């Protein structure tokens, strides 16, 4: 690569996570005040366990799916074989959905938006798993305790795909190029914005998937 790659990749990775950042930032802070009431809040509680997961998992898989076509317009993934294309994946996409969760969370109140508003982890007491819930919750305030921004995201979210030690990979040295020029560039871009100080300050690489791993095998029910 050179100096202007290096520019012209972070650019094109802001670029595509762009027109994948499925919802307006603009929008979403925006509706601050727009807080779920005690009824509302009481009224989704009272729905048997059966309901919410499957409402999740309708929010879930439709975020999934601009997961999905964030990966297409990178360098590289084009020319990448079949088999190989999709095992990142089938790892990976699920763990990016929630990392995207914490544009939706708002530390001064501990919500999520969801279905319209803000809600706090009380708005899924029929999930049966708190704890799980609430991991999840904690995981979205250490990144909301980071003040992360977008073009960071994007970054973020590229490398966690591009993982060319994820088993089953055949092609396997054509990505470790991808995931270098990669690696480079979000660094790159991070001195360049000064902001390494938070590599310390970011998630171990097995608790996000521990956390999405532990995550869809209760979801695997239905
Ligand atoms: C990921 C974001 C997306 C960036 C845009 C906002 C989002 C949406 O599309 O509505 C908000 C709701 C959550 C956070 C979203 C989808 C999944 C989560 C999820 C179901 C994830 C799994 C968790 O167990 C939990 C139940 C807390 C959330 C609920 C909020 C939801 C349903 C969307």
């Amino acid at each position: 690569a050179s100096l202007t790659e290096i520019e012209h990749l972070v650019q094109s990775v802001c670029k595509s996570y762009r027109e994948t950042c499925q919802l307006r930032l603009e929008d979403l802070l925006r509706q601050r005040s727009n807080i779920f009431s005690r009824e509302e809040v009481t009224g989704y509680q009272r729905k048997s366990m059966w309901e919410m997961w499957e409402r999740c998992a309708h929010h879930l898989t439709e975020a999934i799916q601009y997961v999905v076509e964030f990966a297409k317009r990178l360098s590289g993934f084009m020319e990448l074989c079949q088999n190989d294309q999709i095992v990142l994946l089938k790892a990976g996409a699920m763990e990016v959905v929630l990392v995207r969760m914490c544009r939706a969370y708002n530390a001064d109140n501990r919500t999520v938006f969801f279905e319209g508003k803000y809600g706090g982890m009380e708005l899924f007491r029929a999930l049966g798993c708190s704890e799980l819930i609430s991991s999840i919750f904690d995981f979205s305030h250490s990144l909301s305790a980071l003040h992360f921004s977008e073009d960071e995201i994007a970054l973020y979210t590229a490398l966690v795909l591009i993982n060319a030690h994820r088993p089953g990979l055949q092609e396997k040295r054509k990505v470790e190029q991808l995931q270098y020029n990669l690696e480079l560039a979000f660094h790159h871009h991070l001195c360049k914005t000064h902001r390494q100080s938070i590599l310390a300050k970011l998630p171990p690489k097995g608790k996000l998937r521990s956390l999405c791993s532990q995550h869809v095998e209760r979801l695997q029910i239905f």
